[PDB]
């Protein structure tokens, strides 16, 4: 019941040794095993990616074929190159999120400075700025321990408006259209096929059909819960500008411009108010602010009633 | 009706589908018939002459056309004519509305849009690691409509972060977009406007109107595509579905549904959609009752 | 009195106009006299040197340059001087509202960003048509400000996505701009915050707080500058149009404008202008009442 993992990748490393990204061009699950990451010797090497080794002077980088292997997806990532692993793992689609343990990364990945030449460590990089000048402009796209997802697999059956928004780790559904306001951060993303326009935080799962509407915000700052991550189901939907700080079950909605956090109080059709955290994980919601009132309420949505 | 007509620099992918065509000239026609050919070599510009050729890594080859169409009023046939339509929206040759922008979708090529051009998405990871022997391989969106100023930066205009301009959006001179603005296709400005929020495929805002930031008009669960007059104001992190006349203010944070009840002056209240197009209202939440309301300005 | 130098690598456009200027080492130096001056070859640092030049299909030439400005609390009299200032701001060598960073929009030339480097407006159709034979043409942006990090990488720093911040912000140590994050030029942090919302220029906000996802920061109160203290929490999509003094909370969905009326534990109401800048606030929408309410934070009892 322990599954491992297993993937040949290119790994760039700073000056220092310190590794800044890999590209694993075909991760994949493997029965569980031993964890380690190896320099490939040069017979091992794919075709492919023999002719991507090499060192940058002007960077002060080297680009390296390794093999990643990790015994259990279970465990925490060891070092960058099984973060890398575990990232591509979810971004292929061959892990959803938390199918495995994606806890600690922060701690493990090296933040970078991510170029038009390729990834640059922090340090020294002004004077490596100046000698990569000489090649034409340089541009910083980025300085973030986690890079653009589509920088290292383009999923099938998926649209991403603007791809400085989803994370590499992000897990994208066939049907899913990622548009300018949206935003998927790693170990979260859909499951099946959804609109995102608004933002998924880390952790964060969309059920099929579920639409997050622009500007939109799931689980962001101050919407309650601290501990548990929170999931919307299927055919939920997102008002724009709206946001949600509880789970959602099935066919729930919440209106346009409405932020609904655990601990806001929602009056029911039957007049008792509750915390919205009472409702987490509920099918049939919707959410609104009374106009004339100003109060947040909860109805029904099939005819049925809340619980 | 009138027609258009434009000589084009196209990418074909390795089957033969059209990924995208600059048009670095549309221009309108009398009403003629739709038809996009290839151009002969003594009718390639000079300009573009040096531009066609075959890219063996991305298994692509660019190619020199001219694409008619015969009437504004068709709905594209094809993509090279429905990035033509793009090209003069944009161009401002033709505002919002001004041509038939439906059906799209289903026309258009879902594209990777890389640091090295255009590819399809079949064989893109084998593209992308023969490509890497030229150095990083970045994708900056897959999709099937493009960043406008890759094909035209029309003047008089400001655009912050240009990922969130797509190809179609019709932007006046005077008008800047700021880096939370978003302007989709057939979509735009007719004046000076400082675009700081979302504005919808379809939405026409007027001379002189602002959109604060983060602001969201036509979003989903907001409510016939709205529009918004002259000298409007949406405050930042608002919201807009109903059509809005002239000199109206939305007040920061209130999202106006068209289904939103909204309390006059008289103490009578109305959905919002019985106000749609009306000038000279400001709408706000009472920060004491908590009613939407609306008053004159 | 304090002025600048700084030894910088400017591009200028067809027509003469300076498109840009990068200074890899700017300065602080005592009050002087302001002017920009071309180097003689023997000052030009010889890591600059192998980079002038003229680009003949951009109609662009690259000069080395030393602009001083004698006194930061002057207006910036041409691009040179403006994009030295900006510089100051990035990095963390003069705190925003420390130099004069006015009528920078006046000054500054409109440049069309590309991955070929700036270009002028115009002409740049051709332009296009003649780098395409060089490969793809991407305009990143047209705008009188670029992008931060373009020019220099301040440590201790993370920005997810550097097209949102542009050149003049100062991003204190432990800083972390997420993708929905914006900072605008004379704006940022003083120390350790969080941002993943707009801080608009001249808002400066304090060590510690952190501002959510898509929260809006105005400049001003609707003529004084907006700020926030230490240890402040604007919830995502939260607004925030008064000053907050230190361990205020806006909640996640709620605008507060400097008109808004707000309801006190003592249920008298003031309009929210009235408190900017007080501490230990916490500014909700009651969700029975729908009025905006203000709360004291820690039993530390309300301020106006
Ligand atoms: O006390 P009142 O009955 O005057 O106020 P109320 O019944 O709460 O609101 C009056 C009507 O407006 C509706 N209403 C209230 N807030 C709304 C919102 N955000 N969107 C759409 N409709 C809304 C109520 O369902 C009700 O519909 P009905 O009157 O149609 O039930
Ligand atoms: C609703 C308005 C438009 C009101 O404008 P005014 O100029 O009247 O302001 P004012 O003088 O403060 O308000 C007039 C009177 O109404 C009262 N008042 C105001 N709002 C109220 C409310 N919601 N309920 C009850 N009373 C209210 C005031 O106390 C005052 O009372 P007295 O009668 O007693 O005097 C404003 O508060 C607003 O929302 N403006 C938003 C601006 C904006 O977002 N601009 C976009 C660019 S800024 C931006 O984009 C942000 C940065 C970013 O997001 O990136
Ligand atoms: O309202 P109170 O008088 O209880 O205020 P308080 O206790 O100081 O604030 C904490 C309580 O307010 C609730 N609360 C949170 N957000 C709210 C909102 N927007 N409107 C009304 N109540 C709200 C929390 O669930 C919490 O419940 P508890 O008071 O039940 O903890
Ligand atoms: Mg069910
Ligand atoms: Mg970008
Ligand atoms: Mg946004
Ligand atoms: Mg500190
Ligand atoms: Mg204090
Ligand atoms: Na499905
Ligand atoms: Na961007």
């Amino acid at each position: 019941t322990v599954t491992g993992a297993a993937g040949i990748g290119l790994a760039t490393l700073a000056a220092d040794g310190s590794v800044l990204d890999t590209w694993f061009p075909a991760p994949e699950l493997t029965e569980s095993g031993t964890s380690a990451t190896s320099r490939l010797a040069v017979s091992d090497v794919p075709v492919e990616l023999a002719a991507l080794i090499g060192r940058d002077d002007d960077r002060r980088t080297e680009t390296i074929a390794v093999r990643t292997v990790i015994g259990s997806l279970d465990d925490v990532a060891a070092d960058p190159y099984d973060a890398y692993l575990r990232l591509h793992l979810l971004s292929h689609r061959l892990v959803a999120p938390h199918g495995l343990n994606a806890g600690g990364l922060f701690g493990v990945l090296t933040n970078v400075v991510w170029t038009n030449h390729g990834p640059c460590a922090i340090d020294g990089f002004e004077a490596v700025r100046a000698r990569l000048r000489r090649r034409g402009p340089v541009t910083v796209y980025g300085v973030d321990k986690f890079p653009r997802m589509v920088d290292y697999v383009v999923p099938t059956g998926v649209r991403i408006a603007d791809a400085d928004r989803v994370r590499l780790g992000a897990h994208l559904a066939p049907g899913t259209t990622v548009m300018h306001e949206g935003f998927v951060n790693y170990n979260a993303g859909t499951l099946g096929a959804s609109m995102v326009e608004g933002r998924i935080s880390a952790g964060v799962v969309v059920g099929d059909g579920s639409d997050v509407g622009g500007g939109a915000s799931i689980m962001g700052t101050l919407s309650g819960g601290g501990t548990h991550v929170i999931s919307i189901g299927k055919r939920c939907l997102l008002g724009a500008n709206s946001g949600l700080g509880i789970s959602l079950g099935d066919d729930c909605v919440v209106e346009a411009g409405l932020y609904v956090t655990a601990g806001t109080r929602v009056t029911m059709p039957d007049s008792n108010s509750v915390k919205a955290r009472e409702l987490s994980g509920s099918s049939n919601l919707l959410f609104r602010r009374n106009s004339v009132s100003g109060a947040v309420e909860v109805l029904a949505r099939d005819g049925q009633g809340i619980a």
